């Protein structure tokens, strides 16, 4: 599914991401835009052989099992394919574990390079939430 901007913000809000660990909703919308262009079916291979899945590009090196990332972990305890669903629950619940792992949203390179230090509230401007 390709979400609209405000549609995704509302879904993320209902799943408890607004100010989760102190990250306002616009941070999560901005990260999703630059990680996946709001497309739940986004996949992207990494140089080390791991793959990133779904709207928040969660990587199989640590967080999910795809059966083809040798020597990896599965700390969200889910198949990576679950992260491609039009239902974002699994992506959001796994993201809550990632953002709590000590580095906050710096775990998402695109967030650090494209969202951090910008006016992220613009990403939710106009939305009925
Ligand atoms: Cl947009
Ligand atoms: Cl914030
Ligand atoms: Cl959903
Ligand atoms: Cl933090
Ligand atoms: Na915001
Ligand atoms: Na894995």
């Amino acid at each position: 599914k390709v979400f609209g901007r405000c549609e995704l913000a509302a879904a993320m809000k209902r799943h408890g991401l607004d100010n989760y660990r102190g990250y306002s909703l616009g941070n999560w919308v901005c990260a999703a835009k630059f990680e996946s262009n709001f497309n739940t079916q986004a996949t992207n291979r990494n140089t080390d052989g791991s793959t990133d899945y779904g709207i928040l590009q969660i990587n199989s090196r640590w967080w999910c099992n795809d059966g083809r990332t040798p020597g990896s972990r599965n700390l969200c305890n889910i198949p990576c394919s679950a992260l491609l669903s039009s239902d974002i629950t699994a992506s959001v619940n796994c993201a809550k574990k990632i953002v709590s792992d000590g580095n906050g949203m710096n775990a998402w390179v695109a967030w650090r390079n494209r969202c951090k230090g910008t006016d992220v509230q613009a990403w939710i401007r106009g939305c009925r939430l």
